[PDB]
């Protein structure tokens, strides 16, 4: 099923959650998403979609999650290259820079700063060639494509712009498409009411790429339906 899961808030309110997944499915199955923003000169970790200050330094949290056994880090703030440069020597784990960029000149800055992968979505659908550009420039493994899907008229449809726009593109075709383009991994998110396991079971046979399940589970109970 899913090869990896991402987590954020649930990891902050219980760091032992990271250890539990990692001891159960391997460290490589744990992706910790970290939202950060400068507060009083230093980078602080933020939870709940960046609305609540954790009171934890980005420096401390990055180090904490690795010792907890995290596999890689999804970092977010044309890229906050200063923050990426800050995080880079603090950990040896793979760093995925959360996108928003839609040009190669911005992608180059992320990898230059220290990122191992980038995560694209909306930019990928309107410009599928971007995937091939990053994959030929930095390798297939450096390209992570985030897909936000939802049930529409009995078919899984792809949604963009933070899940607000219906692209009219089928999830089946887009998954097949992105791997043709040269994507390395897929980050799957459902806008449908935990874990949409039906969607994951749908996407799974359609690709041999690693699938990263986006959730909101707070317990080991729900994190297992993903795998």
């Amino acid at each position: 099923l899913a090869d990896k899961v991402i987590i954020n808030t649930a990891a902050v309110e219980n760091p032992s959650l990271i250890t539990q997944i990692a001891q159960t499915f391997g460290s490589q199955a744990v992706v910790v998403a970290i939202d950060a923003k400068r507060v009083d000169g230093e980078f602080m970790a933020f939870t709940y979609s960046g609305k609540k200050n954790t009171g934890i330094l980005l420096r401390d949290w990055v180090v904490e999650v690795e010792k907890r056994g995290a596999g890689e880090i999804l970092l977010a703030s044309g890229y906050d290259t200063e923050m990426i440069r800050f995080v880079r020597p603090l950990t040896t784990l793979p760093i995925i820079a959360s996108g928003g960029a839609g040009k190669m000149e911005h992608f180059l800055e992320a990898f230059l700063a220290g990122a191992d992968k980038v995560s694209i979505n909306t930019a990928a659908v309107e410009n599928p060639s971007l995937i091939t550009q990053i994959a030929q420039t930095f390798g297939s493994q450096a390209v992570v494509v985030a897909i936000v899907a939802k049930r529409v008229d009995g078919e899984f449809m792809v949604f963009t712009y933070s899940g607000k726009k219906n692209t009219g593109i089928l999830l089946r075709d887009w998954v097949v498409e992105v791997e043709k383009r040269g994507a390395g991994e897929i980050l799957l998110t459902s806008i449908d009411r935990g874990y949409d396991t039906e969607m994951i079971r749908f996407v799974r046979p359609l690709t041999t790429l690693p699938i990263i399940a986006s959730g909101g589970a707070g317990k080991m109970e729900h994190f297992l339906e993903a795998f």
